[PDB]
């Protein structure tokens, strides 16, 4: 029986920013989000969010995760700026006065901890019969963290943070995780014992360590090997090193399970996303969202996907796509921008400087070149020109175009919509299109070429002329 | 007199892939080719690669190989899955039964080893006398190598594989290489004594080691203290992490040489790759195959390049191209698609939004907007007009199209092959044109302007119509 | 009272390079630039630059960075290869012969020293009476850089030079900075008395550290905990690392001061570029020159902007761009080239394969697909449609052209400059506009469509032609 605390009340002031520091995201998630999922998986009997600063902006995201993750997540306000010794009692407040399961605290800015991790925890804890489990773990870089402190015995005694500790303590580099187990009883009693004399004049939940040992009661480090996992952020500097972390982790994921990744430091890839086997990624590619990318794909370099679909055996190359689905065998790049509501079939191409928005193009149909397709249906194995436009908007309203299959259409035509193409159809270049064109009908409006006889030589006497000449 | 023995019929199902393990590529070339590559430079008596799993798709490459490096290689099979003490013996096969030069054996999968470590070695083992030597080395992360055993006298007893080691063994941190050379006779004798008493039941070779320290021989270590060069490779997180050391090496070779690479952590170089002094490449991009770029040029950002060639005091940015030429002084980019068979001359221009295929392009001349230009020839000092299309294809056949030097095409002009413009022409803009235009003529085909006044106000009344008002 | 010597008389072999090797760049400055930025802060009486290999092509920007920093900066040539002992004679002679201030001396290729760590030093000198004071620090790789050399008692003897060490010598790991202060009269005798019996043939001043201990001069090290601020340049490898390094700081303090970058690895900002606070960096961006980004914008991935100016709000995905401005809440990319002279209002819009060229582009005007703006002007909540081409250029002159507010300009359409388009016209897809258009006036000029019913069946008899049938 267990009661899960995640202390997010602080304002982030580190963070320099206007958006809430729990809601920064890496690979795809908000911390909040990622530390939720987490502690879900453990499924504990009680999850309780402290929320403070910007609680009314942050309330209603936990509210939605509970809905997708299934479960109930009580949320309790803390509304003084008194320390994360205060942030366990306002979180205590949510739980009966009798409860009497273990409760576990962890910060809402340890992005990268694991339902493993937490059931390790509380697994050593109740083997020990601990008043207090902390987790720590050892770092080149301590700065921030508090520091463990340890009796020649190697006994934990204390954590000391870092605007605390004196210069030789801060070389001290096994580090407090913030990550606790505790009998609720110790808890209750250290919480009312805490002062506040620090360099912050908080309540530091720490500080119950040095009271619980002072009482006699068992007090265990637990110390986790891989400290990414246990590893905070408070500022945008620490974000970004946890957020490489994870995407070098999420990377070998794949890498493992079959993907050829070639540069996984250039390659972003959101905790979501699915690769088929033997698909390669090439450098400088963003993979985002829920975006599935099938086997044997080629993808990059320098794309970004988010939220796309792309089938078995496609190219996906130099691209920038969102919400689109790329159906098998197709080839899509190099310099190609997919926005919401393409769909490509299979065997389909879409070409250098293209765009493509709420379309339906069909099995086999390319489009390879310098055109932009709005709002349009076409059908399968059609041929689009090079440098066309389907015109979808007359300057105040937008109408679909439907094009059939088996069209060949001319370079540098425009489809005035709305207008339909009947299959087998061709264009003449340099066609306006404003009428309905029948199946197996040529639709022409370019004039007749005209040559003017030694224009140049009259008009620009000099260089062409020469030359002419 | 040596024989080298190429151990490469594992299966490599931790690759996870359907291609077979010593077909990866890095930096250009399979890991086997950079093997093989290594040994022919070493110039063996004798060269065997011992294949299995998937040998039918890989003994072509290696007789296609043997072909290029002009040296015959021959090729054993390994028929059970037996491991790598079973492969010598297999590989000991295509050798003469009274064969008595020394026995080298390094595996396919140890991709960035060099003829330099393996003539170390040979001549190490001549000196001591040995009957086997094995090349160390000493890494951070040994999981998945043999572990080096040795007595206090610092003398190799024994290597223990990964799966086979104690917890404390794991913690060793001096690991083999898998890379040998033996006496034969010592070697004949150690693999009859094997057996498969092991995590895996195959017969190791390196239990070797052990057999012959027991039978009172020579055993030698040689530590090879550039890790890399013995690194192996057997999942793809290593592949990636080799590859990327491999491309460190290669872009360190270009910087010394007189080439700034501005972010060599982005930019990726093939081995054959050869690139002019006071060349600076921006981050972002990829050079492959057997790409030459001159003196004095600007490449990148976000340029990939396969089998091009530019000249000196080009720029090249922003490109994606294959299997074309680029001339002195020329400038391609940014955003600009270049084709196999493009030929662009000195001082020519492919500018943003531009694709070239199969076609040959003048010195001094320019297509610098939005244009595609397919099976064409054009002449000298010649400017086309932004957002053209070269119209090759008509539906169901492919045409050239010849223009000649000095003339100054209209935008949106559409070049219906095949059609010939002589020099010093001009079109116009908006032209279609399909008929041979004379040198020194102006073509052109648009109709004239009609102004319908107060259309606005008619058609649209209110927004672009008020403020017309 | 204090002088400053900066040694950049080197000929940078090991560059290869025609560009004299403290000329090159690293954040948007030179090396020179750099070492000169940080001496001036620090503000000493004399600022001396020894300069002697290519000193006239490197004297003029010295002349010029002393205008910007608004000091005298005296240049002294040495005129032999005779090593930094003797570059720091021929510097001594730039001063009156009775001065008697402190002389630091530093090397122009230690690019990331900063005035703090010379005032350091100068503090540090002054308080231990020393006749030497030398900046050391330790490094993993201390290849080509003196060695500290020290007795029992941890007391600086003497400094020995990569190609003068012993083997053992090698293994020292604490290195020296060049960057020293000095006793004038201690460092005059000094100098007098070194001879060149070294690798190089050369007066080292590194020998004047044992030549002071030899007197019974006070000789002490100064220890630089953070290397990279004392870490030097020899070749295009060294650079390339350090520029890295520079730019993981730079980035690091816009991270602190609010800036989410992503991916700090492939984001490259110059030392004068400002951003405001919450914008988003994406990866694969560089940001270069005098950029100036606002607040909340997003920029990237894959951006590269050169003196662009970018407002409050604003987007700028996948652009490259320079010598530009982008008004508050404006859209630009994905695929977008900015030439000089770009001004984009606010709210306004530059999206796919556009390409614009000293052009400005009113408040809310948008210019989303497959065009080139050039030399024109267009007014407020205006819309170019798709693929059309501001003709600025007739063969031979370039034109303006001027387009009001309110406009809806149809697909298609080619501006042939000079012409006005007034408030609130149209023109149709496919219009040549060549003459000027009036205020809510539609402008066309496209021939009418026409039907060529059976034209497959009859030119194509298979595959259109069947599907038409
Ligand atoms: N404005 C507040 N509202 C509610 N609780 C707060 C507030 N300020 C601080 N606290 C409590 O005190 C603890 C420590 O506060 P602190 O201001 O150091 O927050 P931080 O987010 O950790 O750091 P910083 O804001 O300095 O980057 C917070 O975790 C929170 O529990
Ligand atoms: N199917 C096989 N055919 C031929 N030889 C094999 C086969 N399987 C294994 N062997 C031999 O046994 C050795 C060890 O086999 P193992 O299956 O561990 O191959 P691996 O490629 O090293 O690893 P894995 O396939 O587990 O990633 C191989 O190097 C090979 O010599
Ligand atoms: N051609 C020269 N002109 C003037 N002074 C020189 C010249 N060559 C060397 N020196 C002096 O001798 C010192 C050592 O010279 P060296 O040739 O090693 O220069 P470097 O730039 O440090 O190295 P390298 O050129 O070998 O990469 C230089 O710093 C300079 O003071
Ligand atoms: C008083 C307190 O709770 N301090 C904790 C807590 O620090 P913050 O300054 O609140 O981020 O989290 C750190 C782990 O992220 C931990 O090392 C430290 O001991
Ligand atoms: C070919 C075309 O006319 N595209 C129009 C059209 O683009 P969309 O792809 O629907 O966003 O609507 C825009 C206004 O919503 C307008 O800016 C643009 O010019
Ligand atoms: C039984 C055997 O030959 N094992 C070798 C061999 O391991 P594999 O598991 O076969 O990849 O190659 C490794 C070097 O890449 C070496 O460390 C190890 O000892
Ligand atoms: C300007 C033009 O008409 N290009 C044609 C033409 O492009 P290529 O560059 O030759 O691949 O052939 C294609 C079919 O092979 C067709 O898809 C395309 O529309
Ligand atoms: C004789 C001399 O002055 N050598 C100095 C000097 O070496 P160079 O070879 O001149 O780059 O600068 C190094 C620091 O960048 C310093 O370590 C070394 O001691
Ligand atoms: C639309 C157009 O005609 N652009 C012309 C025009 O481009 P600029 O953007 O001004 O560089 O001048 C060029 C010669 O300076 C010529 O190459 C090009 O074709
Ligand atoms: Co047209
Ligand atoms: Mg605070
Ligand atoms: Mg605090
Ligand atoms: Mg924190
Ligand atoms: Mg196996
Ligand atoms: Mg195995
Ligand atoms: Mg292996
Ligand atoms: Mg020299
Ligand atoms: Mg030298
Ligand atoms: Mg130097
Ligand atoms: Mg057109």
């Amino acid at each position: 029986d267990t009661a899960v605390l995640v202390l997010a009340a602080g304002p982030g002031t580190r963070m320099r920013s206007d958006t809430p520091k729990v809601l920064h995201t890496l690979a795809g998630r908000s911390m909040l989000s990622h530390v939720l999922h987490a502690i879900a998986k453990l499924a504990p009997q009680r999850l309780i969010v402290v929320l403070g600063h910007d609680h009314q902006r942050i309330a209603p995201l936990v509210g939605e995760l509970a809905d997708t993750l299934g479960r109930t997540i009580d949320v309790a306000l803390q509304d003084r700026p008194l320390g994360t010794g205060h942030a366990v009692l306002c979180g205590l407040s949510a739980l009966p006065d009798d409860y009497a399961g273990n409760v576990v605290v962890t910060s809402g800015d340890t992005p990268l901890l694991d339902a493993d991790t937490l059931a390790d925890l509380i697994a050593t804890h109740r083997a020990v019969s601990a008043a207090v489990t902390v987790l720590t773990t050892t770092l080149d870089d301590p700065f921030g963290y508090g520091r463990i402190l340890r009796t020649q015995d190697h006994e934990v005694m204390a954590i000391v943070e870092q605007t605390d500790a004196t210069p030789s303590q801060r070389e001290i580099r096994e580090v407090n995780a913030g990550v606790y187990a505790f009998d609720i009883a110790a808890l209750r009693s250290a919480l009312s014992r805490l002062s506040s004399n620090n360099a912050q004049q908080e309540l530091y939940l720490t500080d119950v360590i040095a009271i619980l040992r002072s009482d006699g009661q068992t007090v265990h480090a637990s110390h986790v090997d891989d400290s990414a996992l246990v590893a905070g952020v408070n500022n945008r500097v620490q974000l970004a090193e946890l957020a490489s972390e994870l995407n070098r982790r999420v990377v070998a994921a794949h890498q493992l399970a079959g993907v050829t990744v070639v540069d996984p430091a250039t390659t972003w890839i959101d905790v979501d996303v699915t690769i088929g086997r033997d698909t390669v990624i090439h450098p400088g590619t963003q993979l985002l969202g829920r975006t599935q990318i099938g086997g044997r794909c080629v993808v990059g370099p320098d794309t970004t996907l988010t939220d796309v679909a792309v089938g078995d055996g496609a190219s996906v190359v130099r691209t920038h796509g969102s919400s689109s689905s790329i159906g098998d065998g197709a080839a899509v790049g190099p310099f190609t921008y997919l926005r919401p509501g393409t769909a490509l079939g299979a065997d389909g191409k879409l070409g250098a400087f293209v765009e493509v928005k709420n379309s339906t193009i069909g099995t086999g149909t390319k489009v390879p070149h310098l055109t932009y397709v709005g709002d349009a249906d076409i059908g399968e194995y059609s041929n689009i020109g090079a440098s066309s436009v389907f015109v979808n908007y007359d300057g105040t309203s937008k109408r679909r175009t439907t094009v059939g299959s088996h069209v060949r259409t001319g370079s540098d035509t425009m489809f005035v919509a709305p207008v339909t193409i009947g299959d087998g159809a061709y264009t003449g270049a340099g066609t306006v299109v404003r009428e309905d064109v029948p199946p197996g009908a040529l639709a022409v409006s370019a004039g007749p070429q005209r040559n003017i006889e030694n224009w140049v030589q009259r008009k620009r006497p000099g260089s062409p002329a020469a030359q002419a000449s």
